[PDB]
C-alpha cells in the first residue's frame, strides 16, 4: 500500500495555489484526504521556487513527504501530521500573503519549510512523554527529520552543495529547537523589546535568527488564528489530546483566554509590527479571545 500511495501522488497533477487555498491564512485541511495534503505541500516547495533552486527530483520529493507523514502518528489527537502540515501552510502564507519572502534568503526558506513540516515528527502525546530544560523533546523532533533527510530515496537536499547543506541543517535545527515554547518564551522579549524600540534590524546575523525562532512559533501556534468554527474544533483536539490523554469545556473558555494573552498576542501583534502583510493572523486570534471570553462569562 505503501508503493501504492507513493505511485499515486508521483504521477497525480498538482494544482495550482490557488486552487488549494495554501495562500489563504484561514485555510483549514478537515475536508483533505491524506493524499491531498501531500499534494498542497509540494505545491508549497514548488512555488517557493525550491524544487527548482534545489534541484529536486520528483520522485524523491514525493517520497520524503510520504515518510515524514508516515512517522507521525495518527493516534495522537493534536500532535500528529495534520498539525505540522498545517504548521507548513501558515509557514506558507505567511511568506507569501504574508510578503515575508523578500525579506529571507533561499537556504532559509527551505529550511523553514522542512522544520515546519518536520518539527514534531514520532510525537507521542503531552501525557505519553515517556523518556526511554535543553528541550529534550525537541531535539528528538529533529534527529528524526534528520534521520529521513538522510534515507535512501528520500534526500532532497542533494542538490545542495556541502557548504549550502551545513547551512541549512542548521537552520533548520535551530528553527526545530525553537518550537519548544521554553524557548519562545525565554527568547521574545528582546524581540518585543526591538520592535518597540524600532531597532529591529534583520540584516543582523542574530536578529534574523531570532525572526526565525519566532516566525516558526507564530506558525507553531496558528490554529489559535483561524475562523471562530475552525478553531473550536481544533481546541477539541487539543482538549483531547490534553484531558483525555488520546468542568471539562467548562474551562476550556477561560484556559483558551489565558493562552491566548499569556503567548499568543504578543507575537502575533510583532509579527504584524514586522509585516503588516501578517495581521489576519493577529487579527483572527483577537477574534477568538473575544469569542472565548464570551464563553468564559457564561453564554
Ligand atoms: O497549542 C496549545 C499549547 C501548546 C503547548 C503548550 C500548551 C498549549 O496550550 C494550549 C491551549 C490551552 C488549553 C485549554 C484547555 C484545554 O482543554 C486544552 C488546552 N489551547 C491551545 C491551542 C493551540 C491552538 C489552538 S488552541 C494550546
Ligand atoms: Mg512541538
Ligand atoms: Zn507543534
Amino acid at each position: 500500500e505503501e508503493t501504492r500511495e507513493l505511485q499515486s501522488l508521483a504521477a497525480a497533477v498538482v494544482p495550482s495555489a490557488q486552487t488549494l487555498k495554501i495562500t489563504d491564512f484561514s485555510f483549514s485541511d478537515f475536508e483533505l484526504s491524506d493524499l491531498e495534503t501531500a499534494l498542497c505541500t509540494i505545491r508549497m516547495f514548488t512555488d517557493l521556487n525550491l524544487v527548482q533552486n534545489f534541484q529536486m527530483k520528483h520522485e524523491v520529493l514525493c517520497r520524503w513527504i510520504l515518510s515524514v507523514k508516515k512517522n507521525y502518528r495518527k493516534n495522537v489527537a493534536y500532535h500528529n501530521w495534520r498539525h505540522a502540515f498545517n504548521t507548513a501552510q501558515c509557514m506558507f502564507a505567511a511568506l507569501k500573503a504574508g510578503k515575508i519572502q523578500n525579506k529571507l534568503t533561499d537556504l532559509e526558506i527551505l529550511a523553514l519549510l522542512i522544520a515546519a513540516l518536520s518539527h514534531d515528527l514520532d510525537h507521542r502525546g503531552v501525557n505519553n512523554s515517556y523518556i526511554q530544560c535543553h528541550s529534550i523533546m525537541e531535539h528528538h523532533h529533529f534527529d528524526q527529520c534528520l534521520m529521513i533527510l538522510n534515507s535512501p530515496g528520500n534526500q532532497i537536499l542533494s542538490g545542495l552543495s556541502i557548504e549550502e547543506y551545513k547551512t541549512t541543517l542548521k537552520i533548520i535545527k535551530q528553527a526545530i529547537l525553537a518550537t519548544d515554547l521554553a524557548l519562545y518564551i525565554k527568547r521574545r522579549g528582546e524581540f518585543f523589546e526591538l520592535i518597540r524600540k524600532n531597532q529591529f534590524n534583520l540584516e543582523d546575523p542574530h536578529q534574523k535568527e531570532l525572526f526565525l525562532a519566532m516566525l516558526m512559533t507564530a506558525c507553531d501556534l496558528s490554529a489559535i488564528t483561524k475562523p471562530w468554527p475552525i478553531q473550536q474544533r481544533i481546541a477539541e483536539l487539543v482538549a483531547t489530546e490534553f484531558f483525555d490523554q488520546g468542568e471539562k469545556k467548562n474551562k476550556i473558555p477561560s484556559m483558551q483566554v489565558g493562552f491566548i494573552d499569556a503567548i499568543c498576542l504578543q507575537l502575533y501583534e510583532a509579527l504584524t509590527h514586522v509585516s503588516e502583510d501578517c495581521f489576519p493572523l493577529l487579527d483572527g486570534c483577537r477574534k477568538n479571545r473575544q469569542k472565548w471570553q464570551a464563553l468564559a462569562e457564561q453564554q
